[PDB]
């Protein structure tokens, strides 16, 4: 049994209400949010059911993956380490931990299926530079996994169930909106494949579920310096309805893997407000979270990367 480190990286989420300030200050490059901003951020977390369940998902995903990988093959024993971008344990901390435990070989994976220079590449770079600084630790990094058959099927099956559940009439006038986290539009100057990968994910899911009509949109953009990738899901819904009058909208935020704020609020609240206003039905299938089907897809991605 070869010992290998499994570095699972993610954006990060506060652990308790008192972390919101520092968590958002970090995301905003040092600009701590105004008292008024802080206050409603808390309100949003409360509306969605609370903060603590949020961070648990990432930990559960990492541990279930570890446990699953170690059961499906007999050559390697994986040890999972979580490295986050906006709250401890940060990426550097997780790498330092691995080095401390005597890990010399590691494989990394970001919990976001699509690659981006702004996101994934940045995480991978941080993980590798730290390892390099410490020395004696080598890391092979997965860059994207949106096209993993097992991951595509999870969403294909969820879309099928949803379309099957709606009345024939809504089923006749339904629109599938596939989305991911918006990023500054400037990434395109670097030839960033992020937009293309999202569109490809949308094609993969729609075709597998037999959906002829679907659209791609973005959500959760930032503090507008230069424009961010658009169109936003809120605007896209309005637009699409005024044009063809879709009686139902199914949101598949394929860019996200858990029941986090950007799904529970930006979709379940913000998009629902729009559908409620226009009198259309709102549908948003369950996120993969730590579901066995999902953990199996992640294990396969990691095994393929190592050629096992």
């Amino acid at each position: 049994r070869k010992k290998m480190g499994l570095l699972v990286m993610a954006y990060g989420t506060p652990y308790k209400e008192e972390d919101i300030e520092r968590y958002y200050t970090h995301i905003r490059r040092g600009r701590k949010p105004e008292p008024e901003m802080l206050q409603d951020l808390k309100d949003r977390y409360e509306a969605i059911g609370g903060i603590s369940p949020l961070a648990q998902i990432t930990e559960q995903q990492a541990h279930n993956l570890e446990q699953h990988l170690n059961e499906i093959q007999d050559e390697i024993t994986f040890k999972a380490y979580i490295g986050l971008k906006h709250i401890e344990p940060f990426i550097e901390d997780a790498v330092a931990e691995m080095h401390k435990d005597g890990i010399t070989e590691a494989v990394s994976i970001v919990l976001a299926p699509h690659f981006s220079t702004f996101s994934v590449q940045s995480y991978n770079k941080r993980a590798k530079e730290e390892a390099e600084k410490l020395g004696g630790l080598t890391i092979t990094s997965v860059e994207s996994w949106y096209d993993e058959p097992k991951f595509v099927t999870y969403w294909v099956d969820r879309v099928k169930e949803t379309y099957a559940s709606m009345p024939e009439d809504e089923r006749e006038n339904a629109m599938l909106i596939v989305s991911a986290h918006s990023l500054p539009e400037k990434i395109k100057e670097f030839g960033d494949p992020y937009p293309d990968q999202l569109h490809e994910s949308a094609k993969l899911i729609a075709e597998g579920a037999g959906v002829s009509e679907y659209a791609v949109g973005w959500q959760s953009e930032g503090n507008t310096p230069d424009p961010w990738l658009g169109p936003d899901v809120q605007d896209l819904t309005r637009d699409l309805f005024e044009q063809k009058g879709y009686q139902a909208f199914v949101y598949v935020p394929v860019g996200f893997v858990a029941d986090h704020l950007e799904v529970l609020y930006d979709n379940d609240y913000e998009c629902k407000v729009v559908t409620d206003d226009i009198g259309a039905s709102y549908y948003r299938p369950e996120m993969p979270n730590a579901k066995p089907e999902f953990i199996d897809a992640l294990a396969t991605v990691v095994l393929k990367k190592l050629g096992r």
